[PDB]
């Protein structure tokens, strides 16, 4: 039972309510940022009230019916229709339709879900009555010149394109946000109802629905959801069923978070944001060979022309990949303050530090040109950009990821560069070779540490092959007269934190063979924790082994190798398969890069066989040119070039087609049809494509390529007290 | 007395010590994420020790020192340095050197200042004796190439740049934040002995020291501190005074955040992030004639190279001149949900709304590129931004301000463009208009609403006069049978909220008469709240007057008409002296533009002259560049043109060449001698400068001008109960 009113306004400064007939009247349910104040200014005010909500209502799914109004919103909700949850009893409803009004994009579907799941949950007998619909942001946008044009569907589409004729080329976009809409944009589209397109939403079976949304919204179908995103994930972006309506929104909605934060393509390893920061950083010309510029720089052009989501969200993006204790292989460089394994996240602001591109970075971008990536619209389809980025390495493993949404999580580890090329060279000559035989080119993770890997090779092992465990490391240390000295800390831990657990431990009174502890590094020492004990006579292999079993001196590492693969699904894939399937996508890159070559190897060719011609009467080709008015036409008839060829002898100087020498054509023209013949064979022959990506798979690893930092090493259990 | 420590670390985890005779050891005490990570990698770990600080500690000045170890940050210093707060005992002090390492920056300044007042107040012989230092941030940075120099002193920067001969040209800019260096460039700078400007603090007089840092933050000098600040104000950028140093670190503080976040400058009624969102937006190119872009796309070119201080303080600032509700005249415009009078902080994100320059942002912009305004470096060096921009019309009180920082306020209220402009030249023709005349041409603020103001003559002159007082809006409503309807609602008063009073009323039975509000607002309605009577016969004058004194259907506004002058000085001015301020700085922008007009004029006609030699003899011209193979130095020979005026004649095309009409020349330079003419007496009579801005003003108030929406109306007194 929601409060009862009879006297006065109904949820007075929130709901606008309309002044109809009730049957006749119209709630709309709004996002109150993205599309309040417009909303209001939009409707009829004769049959028509809004409702503006502030950002997501909770899960109500899961809630019982005698607990669901202790929610704000919720108990709003109630009051405006005039309903009682878990009540069947409509003859108080204030409304002949409720509508939800959100966004096309991810969170306007996260939104709309649970409004549904509220109405399903709390309110069937409105939804089977037929009170619920969903008013229908537009699907297309369509600029022509100053006109701005929506489409509601395909046919829309058809007919605006049909009916503008004359000079301007339409521009049509993906319709994102309702908050880009003034208010009689927004009254066209989607609340008048000679304009709108209103989908009324069906109940249909209630158990087939209730089944449904239990595995989109139900904590113990957290095993159900995962494997519905595994198998339909590449999914992703008048009467509906609300079953069908909801699965598709939260597809959509879980499918982008999980991409947005939490696991990486495959191709490249990255996420969105981290690819638009290093696409944003070439096209600003931050080649590692020259200046950097102030991170601010960069981020602002992520934020304005790609990834529009908040300038912390790009500049932390940015840091971790700069940092070498958390970059295996940093992308971005620069001077500055990008802050230490002491605390990974105080670091210097954006206006301060400084970066560009690392030349590793060059593995990832320097085939961007050459014909090879996917491209789309940027946000508001001004711009183009790479879907993913042509890698030569499987970055994937090198720099590793972690992060976590809607319950699907991945971690990462970074490996080494020269290792895993070993092993992808292996997979390329030989696909069935074995997880075990793999193993030995990929011993384990490699990271940004000289600490140790203590986790037996078996371990190991299963981590490759199921693609899920733990390891484990430990600092690294010397022991000098009655001092424990530690130079490498494992990956992650921080020296200001363990001196803190060892410092604790001794106030507590644990460890009275410990009689100081400082932290001596500095720029001759980049790690230097020492362990003072009280004399030179003390086990200190002892007093490690008690530090390792109750400080991060000794840490573990949970693994779980999940990302999105070529099919555009998420998946946990072993070691041996990422590189196959990685193997694959290299072919395809490739095999783009090498037609782009070509194509341009035979432009030139033709280029230079007119040059040649022209050469071979050099004395002809400068008088027509000293004495015709126009000399292309006269060039092509009397030569017998084309106009491309005839354009290019026109192009060079007088003076450099004096120069031209005979011999320096015929060499380059013998030097490209060597090229070209080499192609077309690579293309032709699968064989000599492997051949060649495995030969340039040794130069990447010769030049970009380090030693193993962290030793895999058997060690004797952590012993306490 | 501090918590005592004889056995283990001082501050674990936190003051990473050194190894040292303390009177030979060194404490650098510096800001955490600005420079936290890289002075420990800077730093000697045999003499020096670093304490890392989390953003400003708390103002200490008039804390009790019995009561200042409360603070944990405070704490932590006196255990780091071995001395009780308010005692004498230095016979524990664990370093020879603390050493203040703080940014060159605002923040920095601050910080700074924070720390040498806590000294100064708790440790007073700590600084007596010498032991309290300031590690000087370099002044200048310079780049050469690829190479990165800087200079601590004037004296450095002269040698560095004596030293460099041959190529790169070097660029000298204003150092800011430490977190910008390395660590071995932070090491050189500001830690190695051999290399750092480590400044010594003198205490001097105790009692003048006091004195002073009494006036810069004791809260009873709240008046003696905005006295200082209004007198030297302008002036915001071995041994030395403490006074002296914290005197002008907190002068460059506090003038830095007032223009920041508080007083706009008179010249353009903008502060820093209006003016480079306004100046960011022209480079874009988003004249009002043209498409809007997205909002993102400015914010994010903002934030790289303008005003790189947070997304969202760039994007409110938009919004806030965009709302038609809020500017009234919009500097911006454009499609998109930019939010409402019920909520002005509700909008849609940046990366949704639309926005372009709207046409009246012309009379900030139109004259950028004509000779008028000073330029800077921008925060990098890489850019140049304008200072102030040449505005046509006095902007400062047309639009209005508000904020406040450190206890300097402001707040001015919006203005009739065409009041002020009348205002504005009658104070050209008469200075000595009297305050009085003047309120006949300006005689209120003119809101973005045609509610009423109701505040009587008198007041609003005293207002004027003084520069400070306040004034009162009604809501404008009729009667319809029986029906309070409102239409206009006070500046800055939300629909929403005033419902909200209303219903409350009624709930606690303060309202009997009134049985219903309704906000009937929509697309033909604006602004429609309906009040439901009981009945016809209810006298619904006495129903408002009760709510115009207890709901904001009445409202008060503070006026502060406080600002940065010519002088940089921030000062409270008339509406009489801000108009005759403004009429001096726009002389002088006219001045400049004239200037650059009669040069471009000139160059002109030298240009014409030319042509008209050439023409008077063009079949001989046409041969010269028919047969010539370097045509410029005969024509220069046998026309007596120069270079200038040759290469003109050689830009045209042949086709043009013949097209030249003499008549046409001769038309071009009588036309524009004889506007030189007219400005070069206009630059020699300042009479006839006066009438040029004069028709100008009035050129300017027919297009972009309006007329007043907020009537001036006597109203009884509200009566309430």
């Amino acid at each position: 039972e929601r409060k009862k009113i009879v006297s006065g306004p109904a949820l007075p400064g929130k709901l606008a309510d309309c002044v109809g007939t009730r049957e006749e009247s119209e709630l709309f349910i709004v996002e109150g940022d993205s599309a309040g104040g417009s909303a209001k200014q939009a409707r009829d005010k004769n049959f028509q009230a809004i409702m503006p909500i502030r950002g997501k209502i909770l899960n109500t799914w899961e809630v019982s019916s005698d607990e669901v109004l202790a929610s704000q919103e919720v108990h709003d909700i109630a009051i405006a229709i005039g309903v009682d949850p878990g009540s069947d009893d409509l003859s108080e409803l204030r409304y002949g339709k409720i509508c939800i009004l959100a966004d096309a994009d991810s969170d306007g579907l996260h939104i709309a879900t649970l409004l549904c799941a509220l109405f399903v949950k709390h309110f069937p007998a409105l939804v089977e009555e037929g009170h619920l619909y969903v008013a229908m942001p537009p699907l297309f946008r369509i600029d022509i010149g100053k006109d701005v044009h929506y489409a509601l569907d395909d046919e829309e589409l058809e007919t605006i394109l049909k009916n503008v004729k004359g000079n301007k080329n339409p521009q049509i976009t993906r319709f994102k946000g309702l908050g880009e809409m003034n208010a009689i944009q927004l009254r066209e589209t989607t609340m008048d109802p000679n304009t709108r397109r209103l989908v009324q939403l069906d109940l249909d079976d209630a158990h087939l629905t209730a089944g449904l949304l239990d595995k989109l919204l139900a904590k113990k179908r957290a095993a159900d959801r995962k494997q519905w995103l595994e198998q339909k994930g590449n999914l992703a972006d008048e009467n509906r069923s609300v079953a069908e309506f909801t699965e598709q929104a939260y597809l959509n909605y879980a499918m982008y978070v999980i991409m947005d934060r939490a696991l990486p393509h495959i191709s490249d390893g990255l996420k969105p944001v981290q690819r638009r920061i290093v696409y944003a950083m070439s096209e600003l010309g931050l080649k590692s060979s020259g200046k950097p510029k102030k991170s601010a720089r960069t981020v602002g052009d992520v934020l304005g022309k790609y990834h529009p989501h908040g300038d912390s969200a790009c500049y932390e993006a940015m840091v971790l990949m700069a940092q070498p204790f958390s970059y295996r292989y940093p992308l971005i460089e620069g001077q500055g303050n990008w802050g230490s394994p002491d605390d990974p996240k105080s670091f210097a602001a954006m206006r301060y530090t400084e970066a560009k591109l690392s030349a590793y970075s060059e593995l990832l971008l320097s085939e961007l040109g050459q014909g090879t990536s996917e491209w789309q619209d940027n946000f508001d389809g001004s711009l183009k950009e790479p879907i993913t980025l042509p890698a030569r390495v499987p970055n994937i493993l090198l720099n590793g990821t972690t992060g976590i949404a809607v319950g699907m999580a991945t971690d990462i580890p970074p490996h080494n560069l020269r290792e895993v090329v070993k092993g992808t060279i292996a997979l390329i000559r030989n696909p069935q070779t074995s997880d075990e035989k793999l193993a030995e080119y990929i011993p384990a993770p490699d990271l940004p540490t000289k600490a140790e890997i203590i986790t037996p090779p078996e371990e190991l092992l299963k981590i490759q092959t199921t693609g899920r465990g733990s390891y484990r490391m430990r600092a690294v240390y010397t022991i000098e007269k009655n001092e424990i000295v530690i130079t490498e800390l494992p990956y992650q831990v921080s020296g200001s934190k363990v001196i803190t657990q060892i410092a604790d431990q001794m106030q507590a009174k644990k460890l009275p063979l410990v009689v100081d502890v400082r932290d001596e590094s500095d720029h001759e020492n980049p790690t230097r924790l020492v362990i003072v004990l009280r004399s030179n006579r003390i086990d200190a292999e002892a007093v490690m082994s008690h530090l390792f079993a109750t400080t991060d001196l000794e840490s573990s590492y949970r693994v779980n190798l999940n990302m999105i693969g070529e099919d555009g699904r998420p998946q946990v894939k072993s070691i041996r398969r990422i590189l196959l399937e990685w193997i694959e996508i290299r072919k395809k890159t490739v095999t783009r890069r090498l037609q782009y070559h070509l194509n341009r190897i035979e432009k030139r060719l033709h280029i230079l066989a007119g040059l040649l011609i022209a050469y071979l009467d050099i004395d002809t080709v400068i008088r027509i040119i000293r004495e015709e008015d126009q000399p292309k036409p006269v060039l092509m008839e009397h030569f017998n070039i084309d106009e491309i060829q005839a354009e290019a002898i026109l192009e060079l100087k007088l003076r450099h087609l004096a120069k031209l020498e005979e011999m320096e054509i015929r060499h380059e023209q013998d030097e490209l049809s060597a090229k070209a013949a080499i192609i077309r064979e690579q293309l032709e022959n699968p064989e000599s494509l492997k051949n060649l990506i495995i030969s340039e798979l040794k130069e990447d690893a010769k030049k970009f390529g380090d030693e193993r930092r962290s030793p895999i090493v058997a060690r004797a259990e952590a012993v306490q007290i």
